[PDB]
């Protein structure tokens, strides 16, 4: 199962979003600031993309 | 009693509220950021909703 | 001596600023975000609004 | 030595920055959010104003 | 060699740049919000001023 | 491996990205507040560039 | 239903459990330091008690 | 799968370890203070445990 | 009515304690670390005494 | 290059200690609390350990 | 007057404190760690001391 | 000038000392915790050591 987007770190949210659809066709996309605190549940249908202060990915999404 | 709403994870506040409603008409809907600190007492007819930087739910609405 | 208002909850600032005044006329009201620290000295004549994002009250105002 | 504003509690910015002044002529009027974290030395010509989401005077003003 | 600039206390940002750049013309000039944390290596051509809501300069500007 | 840019610092984001890709064309450039806080793993190559209020590069920018 | 212990305010955690557990036979008592932050879910079995330096109670009980 | 115990809530780290290892042969246990700031990945196989100031369960454990 | 105690900044925690209950028979006293937050509704009966690493008065102690 | 050690989570700081050495002979290892903040620099002889309040390994130990 | 206390960086408390009140016999000593918040009002008989894990002094004592 | 020890991360506090004092007899040796949060000035003389829970030195020991 896929888990993880390392080719996703410095996109735009739009293009991430499109891949990681393609990839989870179920996806719940979320978008939130780096440094966000994250008290969360771990949702195996969840994909959390951090991003920097242009709307870019900043980090890894992965799944939960 | 319904006290949660997985069904809303990734949806957005609109559709959120106007699901949270149709099952619970005397919610008090309070929309909040993801993270936000919450010293908070509970009652029962409220309903918050943590959302991301888009507006959308990011994690499961609860009762309190 | 009324001191809270739990029928606020829910409802937006301006509604909220007419039934406080009207119940306490001295009333200095204060809209801040939930989560906001405080580390304030007792006041009697303010009431303080800890509101949303949509700018509705998300806790019971009380005075202090 | 006037030291401290009581009166501005509830008021403007505006109000607050005309009766500061009136009461201090050199004052150096710093206006910020409630809860800002303020590692600050102490400056006797200055006067912090610590304001609402609506940009009222939510505590005391204190010269320091 | 000037390391502060006690007078620019209250004043605008870009009356601080003007008379900071007049006594230093290296300075890198940084401007941040009063309250931000600050995990920063000493760099003797930068000079921080930390502003307030209003952009105006609320602590001592320092060289580092 | 050129993992620093201090000449960047006071720069612009848009200067800093151009010097930055010049140096390293398969940079992943992530634009963050001052202050941020960062639980990032290390990627190599990611260039985190940290601006202040007027979006110029506040501290030195390094590969990870 | 009892729900808030005003009377302990100031007292010992071993006061505040004996008495406690006479009001509420089935309280899970949970001691906590003030301060401490409390992103929990509603138990209605559950009391905490917020404790100073001296493992005192240093703000009313309450269920949840 | 077994992903809860809140029969735990109030209970010592020691029952807690006995009774989810019985549930859960291949539990990693981790016991943490309430509060403690948890940016963590999923793990199926651990369970933490979050613990009051004398090492009562405070909060129902969850695999994760 | 005796709302601080400004002659205490120094002393120690017992000295304090004694002072404070001749002043204030009904007083129940709360020792907190300096910098603790409090969120926290005001007890006209609380006084609220914070102290340094060695339980030493470190701030005026007020009533609430 | 081992760079991740998952199955040291759940197992003591010594037991961790001896393993990451025999894969990792120059490892410097660095023992902190979970949630303990890290603005680090990364350094690829270094691999920190996140542990529980019973020094039990909380989270996957990785190099940098 | 005497504001500062730079020679003292490095020393211990026990010296510290001698020499503060050789210097300012009025003075009240406070011992805080490093990095304590401090929303405090100015005190002009109070000394401050921030100090290391080892209770050197840590940072330039400073009256307020 | 030698301003920082690379070769000390890892060892513990007492070896740090020996050599930083050796490198810079003149050194003013300060030992916080990692995280440990720095609002300080540049001092010359001054060597901040960051260290874990095993007092090991955490991070690269610098001049300021």
């Amino acid at each position: 199962m896929k888990t993880e987007w390392p080719e996703l770190v410095g996109k735009s949210v739009e293009e991430a979003k499109k891949v990681i659809l393609q990839d989870k066709p179920e996806a719940q996309i979320i978008v939130l600031p780096v440094g966000t605190i994250v008290t969360m549940e771990y949702r195996i249908d969840r994909v959390r993309i951090f991003v920097d202060k242009l709307d870019n990915v900043a980090q890894v999404p992965r799944v939960g």
